[PDB]
């Protein structure tokens, strides 16, 4: 079984939208979800890949995939027993070919200022449920890491909520340092508007 | 006293460099500090202000300051006592004017994907020690917030380490939500290089 990691283009926004929604449901944050296709198309592609928000999609096929600062990551391995994907038809870029979008990673440049250089921050990493625990999720993280090297990015960072012990353990196994003694701070859209009123 | 918040340009790199170093010393992370003037100049200005890494400087004068997309935030207040700055001469953009760089805030676009829209992430906010607890630090945070509104950015976020009770309390008082149940994750430059091999 074969996989491909590629940059997302505007025609992928339906898939991104659906993946983000699935993530919100999984994380119990559906009430915060206001994203739309028009919204995503309106904001995801205002800069070059890797200059700002950037998305890799991971696609799977039983067949080999046929062939700017980027070439798609190809990889192949075995899976023990057959995948059962109820949402398969919702994740088909081209309805002819047996290529399914199984997950994504959404990231952007951050700036660890002690290094005086850009890093990458991973906002989202998500494998659809039928495709978890088969070695695909590590390919997504590895893709971001390898890309970072290719562009001389110094560091890759993200956060995780401590109820998500499975993701914590995944990250540990991937060789990530995990620092619990940080707190996430936020001025919401409403907090900002209130501050603006001064 | 009079204050001004403005965008940093390349000629400010010495001040930024020194402020970052002061922050590293304060945070007990000097061993991670590898930033140089050439490094900062090489990375801080490869994109338009607000498209990527962006820096505001806060400057203070006993005299009023000189009369697209950004205009400097001016403000005037009173200080209970005269300020004693031992490093004054290291933070003078011009030398003609009695204008001193007292702090900065370094931030960039993030992407809260449930909003399908950019936010701002504040990496660093720092007032030099002579200038703390006099109402200047809030002007820095307010500048980022007001700018976010002006550009229709949805959210402003950052993290804080839980030994830093003073900063935690500052943020709370500024109306920020503070979520302790998150952990910071990191693949270092060495972790990446290791992932790149094999
Ligand atoms: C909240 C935030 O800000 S960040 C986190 C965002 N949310 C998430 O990522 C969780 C969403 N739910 C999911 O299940 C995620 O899609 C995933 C990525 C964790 C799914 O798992 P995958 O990534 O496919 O795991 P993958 O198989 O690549 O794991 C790589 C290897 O690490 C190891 N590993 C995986 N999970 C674990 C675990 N829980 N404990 C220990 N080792 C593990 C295994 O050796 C695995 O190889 P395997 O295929 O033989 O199991
Ligand atoms: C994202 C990051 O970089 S996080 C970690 C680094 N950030 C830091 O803030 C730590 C660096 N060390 C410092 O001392 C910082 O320069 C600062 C920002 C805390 C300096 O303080 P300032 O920001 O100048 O404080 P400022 O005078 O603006 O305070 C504004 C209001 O906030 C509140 N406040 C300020 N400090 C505190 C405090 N220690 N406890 C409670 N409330 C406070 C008060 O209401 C204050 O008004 P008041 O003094 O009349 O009560
Ligand atoms: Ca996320
Ligand atoms: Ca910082
Ligand atoms: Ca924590």
């Amino acid at each position: 079984m074969f996989s491909r990691i590629r940059l997302a283009t505007p025609t992928d926004v339906p898939f991104i939208h659906k993946l983000i929604h699935q993530m919100a449901v999984f994380e119990r944050l559906t009430h915060l979800f206001v994203a739309t296709e028009s919204g995503l198309a309106s904001t995801l592609f205002n800069s070059r890949p890797f200059q700002a928000v950037t998305v890799f999609l991971l696609e799977i096929s039983p067949s080999p995939f046929p062939t700017p600062d980027f070439t798609p990551f190809l990889e192949t391995h075995k899976v023990d027993l057959p995948i059962e994907d109820p949402d398969r038809e919702k994740f088909l870029p081209d309805k002819l070919n047996d290529v399914v979008v199984a997950g994504f990673v959404l990231f952007f440049p951050n700036y660890p200022s002690f290094l005086a250089k850009q890093g990458f921050y991973i906002e989202d990493i998500f494998m659809r449920e039928p495709y978890r625990r088969k070695g695909f999720g590590k390919l997504l993280l590895t893709a971001v890491a390898k890309q970072a090297v290719k562009l001389g990015v110094g560091r890759v960072e993200w956060i995780v909520i401590d109820w998500n012990v499975n993701a914590i353990n995944f990250y540990e196994q991937m060789g990530a340092q995990v620092f619990k003694e940080w707190r996430l701070c936020r001025l919401t859209g409403d907090a900002l508007q209130a501050i603006d009123k001064l």
